[PDB]
């Protein structure tokens, strides 16, 4: 992933090796092509600013110009400024005994299925999941995580057409007791747009439900645009992390690196590729390093 972008990076990073003590020219015109390899990965303004900014100090500040591995302390500056992009240390929900959780986002942004990668993956980590379809005007969405379901093995509790919060809560209760599920993934309504009702709806749904992490999926290929939605989840309902999917075929890297900035929201997980066993944690440590082919 970011395959345009680790290999401007990392050939701008180069043009300071095996080459004896650089200058402070040779140092800006690595910097300037920095900065050009961030802005066509279509990354935040503020965040490239930063970026590149820190890069400098923190180089010059380690005696850069009189260093004999000029390149190598450019390296470890550069790793750094890609580590606070992507969000410095990793993090995951904290679960408890009894979980419930809302994917939330745009139809097309991989929300539906991410519920399922993200049912399988805990369920092979210990956790008895329940799927729950709360699309209840869209029975077609409804079958969609059905399929999905038995594909992973998980169960999914179909709401039905019109059914108020409040029955739907009685319902998914009941199962995850009976049934002794402690992982409840609700994948809510997606549209192509953020429509005010849904929104209000799914206030509700969330006020009716108390889900204990609200995650928003988002498509990765869509770019810095992905996150524009972001901002109107969050304060109609309230997000707590993010997802961002179809990383694997993202060349850019201008959503994931630009996500912290304008979300403030912490990545959870990452779609890795299409397949069922294709959503991991997000580790921003680990991703600065292949970025800068470490």
């Amino acid at each position: 992933m970011f395959q345009q972008l680790s290999a401007r990076l990392q050939e701008a990073i180069g043009r300071l090796r095996g080459r004896g003590r650089i200058t402070e020219e040779d140092l800006k015109a690595t910097l300037r092509e920095i900065r050009r390899a961030l802005m066509d990965a279509d990354v935040n303004l503020e965040v490239a600013r930063d970026f590149v900014e820190r890069v400098r100090e923190e180089a010059l500040g380690k005696q850069v110009l009189e260093s004999l591995t000029p390149a190598e302390v450019i390296l470890a500056t550069v790793y750094e400024a890609l580590k606070e992009a992507l969000g410095g240390e990793a993090r995951l929900p904290v679960l408890k005994d009894r979980n419930l959780w809302f994917l939330v986002g745009l139809q097309g942004s991989g929300k539906t299925t991410t519920a399922a990668k993200l049912a399988l993956y805990y369920k092979g980590k210990g956790r008895r999941p329940l799927l729950v379809a709360a699309d209840t005007q869209r029975p077609a969405a409804r079958e969609q995580l059905r399929l999905l379901g038995e594909k992973v093995g998980v169960p999914v509790l179909e709401v039905m057409d019109g059914e108020s919060p409040e029955s739907i809560r009685r319902r998914v209760e009941e199962k995850a007791r009976l049934e002794a599920r402690d992982l409840i993934l609700v994948d809510t309504a997606g549209r192509l747009q953020i429509d005010e009702p849904l929104m209000g709806e799914l206030a509700r749904l969330k006020e009716v439900l108390g889900p204990d992490e609200v995650l928003l999926v988002l498509d990765a290929m869509t770019g810095q645009e992905a996150l524009s939605v972001a901002r109107a989840f969050d304060e109609k309902v309230g997000v707590t992390g993010l997802v961002l999917t179809k990383l694997d075929g993202d060349a850019r890297g201008g959503a994931a690196l630009s996500a912290r900035h304008v979300t403030g929201k912490p990545i959870y997980f990452a779609g890795v590729s299409e397949k069922p066993e294709g959503l991991e944690p997000f580790y921003p440590e680990r991703l600065a390093g292949r970025i800068l082919g470490m």
